[PDB]
Formats: C-alpha cells, sequence, structure tokens
C-alpha cells in the first residue's frame, strides 16, 4: 500500500473526484482532497 494525491478538490455533499480515484474528507465537514491507493 501507497497512497498518492490525485489532484482534484472534493467539497462536502458532491465528493467530485475523475473516475477510479476517491477523496478521503474529514468526515464531510467540509472540503478535502483526491486520492488514489495503490499497492498490493
Amino acid at each position: 500500500f501507497d497512497v498518492v494525491s490525485c489532484n482534484k478538490n472534493c467539497t462536502s455533499g458532491q465528493n467530485e473526484c475523475p473516475e477510479g480515484c476517491f477523496c478521503g474528507l474529514l468526515g464531510q465537514n467540509k472540503k478535502g482532497h483526491c486520492y488514489k491507493i495503490i499497492g498490493n
């Protein structure tokens, strides 16, 4: 497991990322940044 950013800003109630990426948003308080999981 390595984690990298996917260079996209996400918002609470929307969670916009490009497909294959997801956002580790902090309990859906306000906003976060999208990540990609790569590994085994």
